[PDB]
């Protein structure tokens, strides 16, 4: 009785090939997951939009259907059978029970005829077309996705709106068709083998939006909550009678042009209909409004002027128009609104020796205003003489007089004319037309037709008074947001009905299909949600359905705001409050100081991006094409490319400035030792290694592979269909080119190369002159010295510095097994790739094609459609330029601080805290990356801390004592004087102390012997 | 040189590099492929049959396998209305059309005007509707001398009552009694029923407003499907493998025909791609399928000293490997880099500093005088004695003083856009 | 309500606000926790392993370090205590920050010249969609509807390219601030 | 609008634009607050005494 449909259900929309892409299309599709309706071994069922049919049999059962409205001989029927496959359209008296050959009884006159192991049907009806895809399949419906393909298309020009089915064990399906958007995928044979239900799911609407049949780890941003209006409302005032058509098209007698009537209407219907069976109009033409639109409005300050012209003057009854009648009778403004009918009367104005009871006027000084009239009389001066009554040769009479026989020529007949005027959709209105008024519905979301207005939305009740002459309301934005009800008088407030935001949470389809939603306009604390569940967490950043809470405190993972992030663990999605970190103290007292007592080696890695790629563009090129007629329209906008290839070229040279004011500091190259013995120091990871095509270190070729990317690519290498998926030469066949870098990679290696040697070899001496040479131990008993550290605890510690030093330098070489490289690059191919796709917009002309629109349309015909494509594209570039010019500015202020860095971090020893690493600095060195630089530093952590009472002086007699450099310790029984940095006790004497006080004055001095 | 200048809109140029237009490359002949047919179209049949039939039951036909060659029409028939609608009316002798059916019917004369997309009336409310995305044209011409007889011709009907307005091309030929006063009408007529078909009364002696017209209204598609209805064009021979101007099936455009290896279904004749621009076809003669690929590709620079020194350029053609033919000269010396192939300079072994960057470590200089091409020099060779025991103390000093310049601010604008758009 | 509030008149036209990842709330969790680290340990858990020293002592390291002798801070301990006691005195007094006041203004303006660039005609006849849809049919519409779509999708591509620069001013300053916490709270600057 | 929602899909590659550029500044955002204020991982007490 019910299954069912997981794919099933779909054709190919066009009749046009595609290979290796994916396709968004809209059109009536069967509903992803719907439920269809089962049918075993007949009915009448309905018909709406469309039917898909399935039929699993296996003796040949089903045998075909009859299609109409009702299934007498009152109508015309569409009969599909098979027995021969026959196809009538007919007049048919049906039976009861039709099964297969008394199918029917009758078969009156026909207006279309040809005779001639899962089976599926999709039914449509379009534009007098039936149109039928078909597709058989070899084996409780089954699971899978094919495609059906086009079969016929009749045209039959019926009305449908039921079905059944003919019959001779075996089952059938039935589903109904909605408009829908769909994502299928095309294989490399232009199969489909994939679709995607946009409107199914947030994560389909992600899909969809993505443009991809996976989904990485999340939150992502779908459309507002959305609500459908339930029903349709109309309100026009009570009107009963009927306009006077009659009168004013029926009249005996019209005016004359230059006296031309007029009278007003009101309080009437405007059913025009009634004028069908007896006016016929040679002319009807109407100019703020469209004639399918004028039964379903009402209208304001309703006018109808009248009078009689001649045949072929009824041309100058127009807004614009030159000539005597338009320019002393009778003119309509520039921005008239309304309808101007004109019938031939030669019948009724005609008399036998000429009728002369119509004037017009044939002289004056000056043009008339729009709806002015002159009824004067005066005599007309034509000779700058006085004109005094008397007439001849200088004065004639203004007026002269039409004189219409019956055997005239056609443009010499007479024509009553009627021009209506009136005012739409602004104030209250009295002549509605012939529609019928339903109940008034509020607190629900519908929609609604006021006076013509038509809309969708709430309507609840208002406080506002209007004045009487007011009939709407206006908001900041120029949309309504009252109204007055035509009938009760009531005032009713507009709201919208879609409000409120909406997020998907998902692990990555690769992992799981489960998701969770947040509604970030609602207070579960509830109704507004896609679906409610078990599980229902409300958070102040909004709703979430669909994850489990737990009360433990992690780290984040997918942030969700306002402190809360989710994650995926029987495995389910959890929410929790992020973690700030450990939870820790400190034991504070007036007499207690701890010091270390040990020491740790530590190297860290640090990256920064210092260039991004270079590119150009050909207008023409992307633009154009190649068409000639293009090139040649494009020239009026010939001041916009110039500009665009400026600001690239501006980039393009930034680019290569930023890497020479990054790695060209030093303009001396320095070879690498030749004996490698610096006190027990290996090197040998970094230094370069010359056993390769290239003189990369072992790290710095660990790096290089760590990051996927000039070259060049001829005419030949891509020529054909392999144009079609390279994806590079898709780009440049568009006018998109890449120039290479300058400096090549060994280049930079080079450099960098020299920068080690030389800050091995020479300390900081070479970054301010002449490099001088010191042995490295010495140099590294500087740099403990400039962290405050004596020089003899290096020397005593040398084979354990090293070997931590070592240690942690393949620790590093280790772990690398960089995103911010990485990012640079993915943004770079996704600008242009967007810019390639970009080429198939519309941009509101009636193709995306040059060919296609030169190929049918002619010169003044296809520049109204070339300029839109323009226009579009040109947009298009310039906004390509603007992002390039924000990003770039960007990269540059990254190769500014690596230029700083590298002057102060490698150059020299830094005393700015935390701006080399973490911990002490004491040296460090640069290596090589695609696009960027790497910098190793090393520094100095203390380790192994003890406590000790301290002092602030010690008093021997009378007089107060100072360390004069460390402070005072004492180990519970002695008292000692150290240094800061390591525990190094010794004796308090007279030459590590000074004194300058009379130990008077110190708080907290403690006496002792010195 | 002369692109160069012309795009910096000066007779001067300034010491660099510069790019300049992408390789064009022009079509060097023309092809026509339509389908081979012989018969010409049934004109005689369609606008000259003895009788048409009536608006409310108008009559439909199906056009295919022939030619239109319309210019048969011109000893004979004159047109009072013909109006196109999808295409323009100076294209039709060039194209292929899809789906072709005639509808005829007749009509009284200032009818004539609703037969289009948008009318409101008797005709196209009841009788015959078009739509909005309607592509064909529609001809009406007098025909007086035919359908009228003295005493009256009533032979012709039309629909004056219905329900509800009808559908695009719906035609709707039922007979039964229309109720016009909401009380129970079963066939009794009078009050409150009517007849719904009334009978057009054509006499000689009518205004022309009130005469016959015979109509004809022909709907087709364009561009997408195959079709056997084409124009009076004749073809010419395939040729591949080099850039033409191509005319398949009314689709007209450029470039290089190549054999392809894809398999339409056989109901497609067209192939797209990402951009939706055709990349391949079907010819409609041997029925094999061809790849359409653009003839333009390729980067181009010009290496100048500057106008005021000489007047003599490189140009590095950036797509090339001459290690040939995709250039606009050769000449005696051509030198290959990673950048591309520059032809009009010098290769030198030894190395400069930078004076003109061209990519990938060259650069260029003005060196009787010629331009030269070399790799850049990164600085000098120097190397340090380094010892376990050793260590240099310096014994002197100089004083130096050296310049850093940086900018502060611009210059600060206004703007009237009153002014500047419209003027006064 | 809603003719008024000025901010779901925002939103009913698509504008919407997200809120902050951190709270204010643990944004003060970590700013108390630098002040007492600072307090108490120095500048050593800027460092690594947090140690303990006590105060007076620490003040003796910061007068070493802008040259002046431990033994004047220790004869003027009271003198010191009492002068910064009172200097944040006075600091709490004053307050009785525009630079932080600009930025909310900026947006604020932006959101709403945005929802107030929905009447403009852009060279149709009307700037409402139903008013054009109620009296014109579909060819006759789709010339007005499409010059509305274009003058409303360079309105917020306009929008947007103005957030984008200013976001970058703002990385600046919140880079500089980065540097000024890394350098004058974990230690004693020289610059 | 159904009509205008049908009418705008022929500029469908510029609303995903606006939104990505939209989503880069947001996260940005947060980016800032983090390197700004979360330099230590370590909460200190406030002292007892
Ligand atoms: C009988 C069906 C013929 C239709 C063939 C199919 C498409 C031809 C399309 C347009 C040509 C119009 C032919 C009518 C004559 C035009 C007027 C003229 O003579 O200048
Ligand atoms: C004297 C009554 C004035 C008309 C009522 C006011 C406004 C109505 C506007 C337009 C509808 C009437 C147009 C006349 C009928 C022509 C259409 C037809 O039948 O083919
Ligand atoms: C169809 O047949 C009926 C029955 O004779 C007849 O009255 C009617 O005129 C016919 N109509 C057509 C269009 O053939
Ligand atoms: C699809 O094309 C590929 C080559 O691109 C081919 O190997 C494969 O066999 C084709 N699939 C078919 C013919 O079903
Ligand atoms: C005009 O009046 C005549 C006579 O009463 C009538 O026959 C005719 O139908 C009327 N026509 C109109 C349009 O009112
Ligand atoms: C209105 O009157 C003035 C003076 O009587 C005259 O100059 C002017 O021409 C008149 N306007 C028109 C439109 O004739
Ligand atoms: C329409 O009828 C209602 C009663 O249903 C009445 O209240 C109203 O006054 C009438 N119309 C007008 C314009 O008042
Ligand atoms: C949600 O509703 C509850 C119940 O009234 C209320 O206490 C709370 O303040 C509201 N807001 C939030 C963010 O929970
Ligand atoms: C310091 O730590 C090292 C380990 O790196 C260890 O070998 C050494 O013994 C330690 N020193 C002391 C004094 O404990
Ligand atoms: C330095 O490290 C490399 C890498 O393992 C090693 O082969 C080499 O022997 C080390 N140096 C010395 C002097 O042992
Ligand atoms: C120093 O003493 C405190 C408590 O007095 C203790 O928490 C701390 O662990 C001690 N230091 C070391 C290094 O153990
Ligand atoms: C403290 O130092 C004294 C003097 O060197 C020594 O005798 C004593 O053993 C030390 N005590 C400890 C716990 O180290
Ligand atoms: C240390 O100072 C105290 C306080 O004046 C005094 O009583 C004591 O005798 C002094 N110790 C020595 C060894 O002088
Ligand atoms: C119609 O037929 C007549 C007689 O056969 C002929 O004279 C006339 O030219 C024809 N008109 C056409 C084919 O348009
Ligand atoms: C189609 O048929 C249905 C039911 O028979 C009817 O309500 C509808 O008006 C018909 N359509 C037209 C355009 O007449
Ligand atoms: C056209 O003629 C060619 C031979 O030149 C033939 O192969 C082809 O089949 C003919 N047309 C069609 C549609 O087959
Ligand atoms: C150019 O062609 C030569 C000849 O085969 C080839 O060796 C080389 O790799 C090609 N590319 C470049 C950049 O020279
Ligand atoms: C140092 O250089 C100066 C020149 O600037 C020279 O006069 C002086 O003699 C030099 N000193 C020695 C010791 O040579």
């Amino acid at each position: 009785a019910y299954t069912n449909s997981f794919t099933r259900g779909v054709y190919y929309p066009d009749k046009v090939f595609r290979s290796s892409v994916l396709h968004s299309t809209q059109d009536l599709f069967l509903p992803f997951f719907s439920n269809v309706t089962w049918f075993h071994a007949n009915p009448v069922l309905p018909f709406n939009d469309g039917v898909y049919f399935a039929s699993t049999e296996k003796s040949n059962i089903i045998r075909g259907w009859i299609f109409g409205t009702t299934l007498d001989s009152k109508t015309q029927s569409l009969l599909i059978v098979n027995n021969n496959v026959v196809i009538k359209v007919c007049e048919f008296q049906f039976c009861n029970d039709p099964f297969l050959f008394r199918v029917y009884s009758s078969a009156n006159n026909c207006t279309f005829e040809y005779v001639s192991n899962l089976r599926e049907f999709v039914f449509k009806n379009i534009d007098g077309y039936f149109k039928i895809y078909s597709k058989h399949t070899p084996i409780d419906l089954p699971q899978g996705f094919s495609a059906l393909e086009p079969l016929v298309d009749l045209p039959i020009g019926i009305n449908i709106t039921r079905f059944q089915t003919l019959l001779a064990a075996a089952a059938y399906y039935v589903g109904y068709l909605q408009p829908r958007t769909f994502l299928l995928k095309y294989n490399e044979n232009g199969t489909i083998t994939d679709a995607v239900d946009c409107a199914l799911d947030p994560l389909s609407e992600t899909k969809c939006t993505l443009k991809s049949f996976t989904v990485e780890k999340g939150i992502y941003q779908t459309s507002n909550f959305r609500v459908q209006p339930t029903e349709s409302i109309v309100r026009f005032p009570n009107i009963t009678n009927l306009c006077p058509f009659g009168e004013v098209f029926n009249a005996t007698r019209f005016a004359s042009v230059y006296a031309w009537n007029r009278k007003r209407i009101s309080n009437c219907v405007a059913d025009y209909s009634v004028l069908y069976n007896s006016a016929s109009f040679s002319t009807f033409k109407c100019y703020g409004v469209s004639p399918t639109k004028l039964n379903d409005l009402c209208f304001t300050n309703v006018y109808a002027d009248s009078f009689v012209i001649r045949g072929d003057e009824v041309r100058q009854i127009a807004p614009g128009q030159t000539g005597k009648i338009a320019d002393y009778n009778y003119k309509l403004p520039d921005d008239f609104t309304g309808c101007v009918i004109a019938w031939n009367s030669n019948n009724l104005d005609s008399k036998v020796g000429g009728n002369y009871n119509y004037l017009y006027r044939l002289f004056r000084k000056s043009n008339l205003k729009p709806f002015e009239r002159d009824i004067s009389t005066e005599i007309y001066q034509a000779g700058s003489t006085p004109c005094n009554g008397v007439e001849g040769f200088n004065c004639y009479f203004p007026l002269q007089s039409y004189g219409f026989q019956p055997t005239n020529g056609v443009g010499y007949q007479p024509y009553r004319v009627v021009v209506l005027s009136f005012e739409l959709l602004h104030a209250p209105a009295t002549v509605c037309g012939p529609k019928k008024s339903t109940n008034l519905v509020k607190n629900k979301c519908v929609n609604f037709n006021f006076n013509g207005l038509t809309g969708t939305g709430v309507l609840t009740e208002s406080n506002k008074k209007f004045l009487p002459f007011q009939q709407f309301g206006r908001d900041i934005a120029d949309t309504t947001d009252a109204v007055r009800d035509p009938q009760t008088l009531e005032i009713l407030d507009i709201t919208p009905c879609s409000f409120g935001g909406v997020s998907v949470i998902t692990p990555g389809t690769n992992t799981s299909n489960q998701v969770a939603v947040l509604y970030q306009d609602v207070n579960c604390t509830t109704w507004r949600v896609y679906s409610t569940g078990s599980n229902v967490f409300q958070t102040r950043a909004g709703c979430l359905i669909g994850a489990e809470h737990v009360n433990n405190s992690y780290e984040c993972d997918i942030p969700i705001g306002a402190g809360i992030c989710a994650s995926y663990q029987s495995q389910s999605i959890i929410a929790y409050t992020m973690s700030l970190g450990a939870e820790n103290s400190v034991a504070y007292s007036n007499n207690s100081i701890a010091i270390p007592t040990n020491f740790t080696i530590s190297v860290t890695t640090e990256i920064l991006p210092v260039s991004m790629t270079k590119t150009s563009v050909d207008c023409t090129m992307y633009i154009c094409g190649d068409s000639t007629e293009c090139s040649n329209l494009l020239l009026q906008y010939g001041s916009f490319c110039t500009q665009l290839n400026r600001a690239l070229t501006g980039i393009a040279v930034e680019q290569d400035k930023n890497t020479q004011e990054v790695f060209a500091q030093v303009k001396q190259i320095y070879k690498t030792p030749p004996i490698k013995d610096f006190g027990g120091f290996n090197f040998s990871q970094i230094l370069p290694d010359p056993s390769k095509p290239s003189k990369r270190s072992f790290i710095e070729d660990l790096l290089f592979n760590k990051v996927t990317l000039g070259f060049i690519k001829q005419y030949g290498d891509c020529l054909g269909d392999i144009a079609a998926r390279d994806l590079i030469c898709a780009q440049k066949f568009n006018g998109l080119t890449v120039l290479p870098p300058l400096l090549t990679d060994e280049m930079i290696a080079q450099y960098t190369s020299a920068l080690l040697a030389g800050t091995i070899t020479s300390g900081w001496t070479f970054g301010a002159g002449a490099a001088l040479q010191i042995p490295f131990a010495m140099q590294m008993a500087y740099r403990f010295n400039g962290i405050g550290v004596t020089q003899n605890v290096l020397y005593e510690n040398q084979k354990l510095i090293a070997n931590q030093f070592n240690s942690a330098i393949g620790k590093i070489q280790d772990s690398l097994s960089l995103g911010k490289l990485q990012d640079v690059v993915n943004q770079n191919a996704q600008a242009l790739n967007t810019l390639v796709k970009q080429l198939s917009s519309n941009f509101g002309a009636i193709s995306s094609v040059l060919n296609d629109i030169l190929s049918r349309l002619d010169k003044v015909e296809a520049e109204v459609q070339i300029d839109r494509l323009i226009t579009g594209r040109l947009q298009s570039l310039q906004t390509y330029v603007t992002q390039q010019l924000i990003r770039a500015a960007e990269i540059r202020a990254s190769a500014n601080l690596a230029a700083t860095k590298m002057s102060e971090c490698v150059l020299g020893q830094s005393k700015r805290v935390d701006f080399c690493g973490k911990g002490y600095h004491l040296m460090s060195f640069p290596q090589s990356a695609p696009h960027g630089v790497v910098f190793l530093h090393v520094t100095y952590v203390p380790a192994q801390e003890k406590n000790f009472t301290t002092a602030p002086a010690i008093c021997h007699d009378g007089k107060a004592h100072f360390p004069r450099e460390g402070v005072f310790v004492s180990n519970g029984t002695h008292w000692f004087v150290t240094q800061r940095n390591f525990y190094e006790p010794q004796i308090i004497t007279t030459d590590n102390t000074f004194v300058s006080g009379n130990c008077d004055v110190v708080i907290g001095i403690v006496n002792n012997t010195v």
